[PDB]
């Protein structure tokens, strides 16, 4: 499984464990040059564990679910903290069994619930790999409120930054300094789903979009994507959510 650690790590660290983190992810095909996450898998294979370390030495080791990326929960010495959710718990039988202690989260994963717990918008959360030293040390003692929005950056500081190149950029620009993430970062997070189902409805059909795709731009400005052609597809997405999960 896949390792990071905050200590003497720099940019150049930074894009290998983002690459080990694709790489460690199975996939049976391609779809346009991009991996196809499969459609589903059964038991502990199905989750992936990542050890991280912040600045000072301290691990958390976060569970991952290899068909769509999702963080289920984590472990902290020797607690196991899950989502309150179906799958989370479906996940807590593979992992993190020798855990003494097991908490469920208040809160489902998804960003909604998350940035209610946590009383701020992730427009306005500084991510960054200083802001990821202080999401684990703020996971190794149990908070809630704390915990969410710990959660909101190591997500889009792992998960997303896994799915497009543009965010694991963003992630590198912000190596030393924390900085709240940009609209067309937060529209890409919300369009993986869309954009993973128009790519696959597109090869049958020429590469053209079913139904276009609207994302905010590096400037700010309103977006239409309706081909295989543009630079999203070309040189930003990298995994694909199976349309059987959508
Ligand atoms: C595919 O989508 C592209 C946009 O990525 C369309 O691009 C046309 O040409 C340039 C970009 O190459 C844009 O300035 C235009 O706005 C688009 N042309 C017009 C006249 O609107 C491209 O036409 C689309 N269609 C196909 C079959 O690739
Ligand atoms: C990014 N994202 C969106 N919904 C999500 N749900 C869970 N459980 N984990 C995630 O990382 C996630």
């Amino acid at each position: 499984d896949v390792s990071f650690r905050l200590s003497g790590a720099d940019p150049s660290s930074y894009g290998m464990f983002i690459k080990d983190l694709r790489n460690a992810l199975p996939h049976t095909e391609k779809v346009y040059n991009i991996p196809l996450l499969l459609p589903s898998v059964s038991g502990a294979g199905r989750y992936l564990l990542m050890h991280l370390f912040n600045y000072d030495g301290n691990t958390i080791t976060v569970a991952v679910d290899v068909t769509n990326v999702y963080i289920m929960g984590y472990l902290a010495l020797t607690t196991s903290y899950f989502f309150n959710e179906p799958a989370a718990d479906l996940a807590s039988q593979y992992v993190f069994r020798s855990a003494r202690r097991k908490i469920t989260l208040p809160y489902s994963g998804n960003y909604e619930r998350l940035q209610i717990a946590a009383g701020k918008p992730r427009e306005k959360i500084p991510i960054g790999l200083p802001a990821l030293d202080t999401a684990i040390s703020t996971l190794l003692h149990y908070d809630s409120t704390a915990a969410a929005g710990a959660l909101l950056v190591l997500i889009q500081t792992t998960a997303e930054a896994a799915r497009f190149k543009y965010i694991e950029q963003q992630i590198q620009e912000r190596a030393y300094r924390d900085e709240v993430p940009s609209s067309a970062t937060i529209s890409l997070e919300n369009s993986w789903s869309g954009l993973s189902k128009q790519i696959q409805l597109a090869q049958g059909n020429n590469g053209v979009f079913r139904t276009p795709t609207v994302l905010v731009d590096s400037k700010g400005n309103k977006v239409q994507i309706t081909n295989v052609t543009s630079n999203v597809v070309t040189s930003n997405i990298q995994l694909l959510l199976n349309t059987k999960n959508i």
